[PDB]
This record gives C-alpha cells, sequence and structure tokens, in this order.
C-alpha cells in the first residue's frame, strides 16, 4: 500500500522499536505507532486502522508467535501483513513463522536496504 500505510512495531525493547521506527522513516514510512508486547499490540490493533505489523519474535508475556496466530485467527485483521524479526536464522523459528502465516521474516540486526527489500517483496504478493 501507499507509504502512508500505518505500521505497528512490536518489541519489548524500546531501543529496538526506535531502530525499526527510524529505518521505516528512512524508507519514507512516517505513519508508525509502537507496542511493547503482543497484548499492547492486539489492544492497539483492535482499535482498527493499521496496515502492517512488524513484530519481535522473542517477547515476554505473549511472544511474537502468539501474536501472529491471534491476528491470523482474527476475522477482522486476518489479512494484515506481518513481518517477523528473529534473533538467529534458526529453521525452527522460521518455519513456524511461515506456517503460522508470517508475511515474511528478518534477522536482526537488519539494514534499511533489507527492510526495504522484505517490504517490497511482501507488498508484491499482496499486490500493494
Amino acid at each position: 500500500a501507499d507509504k502512508e500505510l500505518k505500521f505497528l512495531v512490536v518489541d519489548d525493547f524500546s531501543t529496538m522499536r526506535r531502530i525499526v521506527r527510524n529505518l521505516l522513516k528512512e524508507l519514507g514510512f512516517n505513519n508508525v505507532e509502537e507496542a511493547e508486547d503482543g497484548v499492547d499490540a492486539l489492544n492497539k490493533l483492535q482499535a482498527g486502522g493499521y496496515g502492517f505489523v512488524i513484530s519481535c519474535w522473542n517477547m515476554p508475556n505473549m511472544d511474537g508467535l502468539e501474536l501472529l496466530k491471534t491476528i491470523r485467527a482474527d476475522g477482522a485483521m486476518s489479512a494484515l501483513p506481518v513481518l517477523m524479526v528473529i534473533a538467529e536464522a534458526k529453521k525452527e523459528n522460521i518455519i513456524a513463522a511461515a506456517q503460522a502465516g508470517a508475511s515474511g521474516w528478518v534477522v536482526k540486526p537488519f539494514t534499511a536496504a533489507t527492510l526495504e527489500e522484505k517490504l517490497n517483496k511482501i507488498f508484491e504478493k499482496l499486490g500493494m
């Protein structure tokens, strides 16, 4: 979708969230809110209006996996783009992310170039 599309960045580390916010900014995406955990993310997403979720995998309370599943099972936001950020390239985590319906995944740390690439690749499919 347009770069006005509203992003939600989920991570229990504020420093990592500002990194993702800053990279999105650099790519031209200025509509960005943050969530400190899956619960805060879902409370916020139910508030409607978001067009893309970038979520950390490893998070306390509700990890990234649970968030993705709740979203994919939520009839109203089941189609919401979800990019998962993971700490290592472990096939376990990756395959489960794909299986749970992750629109894509990235290994942190990542560059603006990669984020752009993933974002473009996903916008591609969705034809956005």
